């Protein structure tokens, strides 16, 4: 697969409910949901090595990882975690996360290139799943 690109959002579902499970309060959720509505997503892939930059007016994150090698990032609500990405299948990666400190919902994310050329991101906290779909700009 070729995840490389500058990706533009075309669908977002359940992001506020995700932040709810994670315990983000109402006014912060408003800030987050408004900013997350128009993110910029840059992905560079070389083999199983990835760079992913996700930018919004209120928070930007940059991660560098190799599939199968543990790395550190943050949960969507900003808590440090250890992450491990694996290929669930040829076109879908899945990331399991573990908090560095403390307790909280079990979090994960997935990114999949679909047969139509689009990119599906999911982010999960416990049972609640947020789905975002992108196409290259
Ligand atoms: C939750 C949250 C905040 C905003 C987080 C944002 C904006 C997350 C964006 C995630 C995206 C954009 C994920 C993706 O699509 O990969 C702010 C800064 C208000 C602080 C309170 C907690
Ligand atoms: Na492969």
């Amino acid at each position: 697969p070729n995840f490389s690109g500058n990706w533009k959002i075309i669908r977002s579902e359940n992001f506020e409910e995700l932040l709810k499970v994670l315990g983000v309060n109402v006014m912060l959720r408003k800030i987050a949901v408004a900013a997350a509505s128009k993110p910029a997503v840059e992905i560079k892939q070389e083999g199983d090595t990835f760079y992913i930059k996700t930018s919004t007016t209120v928070r930007t994150t940059e991660i560098n990882f190799k599939v199968g090698e543990e790395f550190e990032e943050q949960t969507v609500d900003g808590r440090p975690c250890k992450s491990l990405v694996k290929w669930e299948s040829e076109n879908k990666m899945v990331c399991e996360q573990k908090l560095l400190k403390g307790e909280g919902p079990k979090t994960s994310w997935t990114r999949e290139l679909t047969n139509d050329g689009e990119l599906i991101l999911t982010m999960t906290a416990d049972d609640v799943v947020c789905t975002k779909v992108f196409v290259r700009e």
